[PDB]
């Protein structure tokens, strides 16, 4: 499915910064109205300072739509995960902590269940062609491949992985490769959607979810058009 | 390196049939004279009937050049392997038997050493993107992936694998993927070289050996030009 996404800084919708106003709820509602089955929020404020996690805003946004929302942004502890779920989020997106403390995060899978957690990985394809995991675009590789890290969490029932290629718009071997290798996992693609043809290009790769953020804000296409393209 | 190749049927050089004469030795000698470090022969007569293995011809050809030759064609038993080595071949190319009886072939690695054996696999990329092994272009998939079969032989020190893509000329994700995954193995590519640009396209993939057969017979380029291209 198409997964429309917003990034939020102190209540403001931003592009990766470009300011798109302080109306996240009507935007999300219109995404849902066009048929989106899942939405994605990134709490950039919380990612910078966990004490400033925008729980009240997140609570309002979730309450204001009729579809599950996956939310990420500096999720560091068990308490972070529980607080988001409690605020009504459907799935918590775990990024750097999943690279840095797998034994701890494996425990979270056991407590919350794999249906409640999405593992978000940044991938650089190195000179040799290995899928190197990195915790952000501005940090060096962490010394683990995408496959190794995925296989670390398969024993606790990993179901949802969000992959961003940070070595690369999409108009796809990477997605074809990992989706074929782990057909029991639903992979999401993030980044590289500049226009509608980028979505078409992901068709057939095996990717389950296509995250779309800035192209919608920029008015390149609508959620309805993205879904029509995706469903072909 | 470039690995010039000939297929032989009852002493005749053939193209995959087109007849190119009964002068395999002067052809091989000229390949070597242009700088080839390794050559490849396929005994198509032996592949059809082991009793008719062209050992006397192979013995003459090997003796007539100054470079190692890898030879394949219906290698089915330990006795086949030993007979070829004895006739002076440097490496024996094992195809279908490596798919069908891995425990037996693993024993051959222990007896002869990994430097003496090349595993030749035909690969079809299926609808899901899995690298499916098949024993020939005219048979269905065998129910094992390239990765699974490679990992079967890694414990006995597998070093040389010759991969033909039989689902596809090359002008390469497949080669990039497997070479990156198993950097301790020297992979050879076979097929899909129609012109010199097909060799350039394999540069950077991680492939060690590029088998070139029909393009040389057809006069598209020379061994010297292929080597110049490959070495860049
Ligand atoms: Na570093
Ligand atoms: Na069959």
């Amino acid at each position: 499915m198409i997964i429309p996404a917003l990034d939020l800084i102190d209540g403001t919708v931003v592009r990766l910064q470009r300011d798109y106003g302080n109306d996240p709820l009507p935007r999300l509602q219109d995404y849902a109205a066009q048929g989106a089955g899942v939405l994605h929020l990134v709490d950039l404020t919380g990612a910078k300072d966990p004490a400033k996690r925008q729980i009240p805003l997140i609570k309002t946004l979730v309450a204001g739509v009729n579809v599950p929302v996956q939310v990420g942004g500096g999720v560091r502890t068990e308490e972070d995960v529980a607080a988001l779920l409690k605020a009504g989020v459907a799935r918590v997106v775990i990024g750097s902590t999943a690279v840095k403390s797998p034994d701890v995060v494996k425990g979270w899978f056991e407590r919350f269940g794999a249906q409640a957690l999405v593992l978000a990985l940044d991938v650089r394809i190195d000179e040799h062609g290995t899928k190197q995991v990195a915790v952000s675009g501005w940090q060096e590789n962490s010394g683990v491949s995408l496959e190794q890290l995925v296989e670390t969490y398969l024993p606790v029932g990993l179901k949802h992985v969000r992959c961003t290629d940070i070595s690369r718009t999409l108009a796809v071997s990477l997605y074809e490769e990992v989706c074929a290798r782990y057909p029991q996992i639903a992979f999401q693609s993030s980044g590289g959607i500049g226009d509608i043809d980028d979505i078409a290009a992901l068709r057939g790769t095996g990717v389950r979810g296509v995250i779309v953020g800035r192209a919608l804000l920029e008015g390149k296409f609508t959620v309805k058009e993205a879904i029509q393209c995706w469903q072909n």
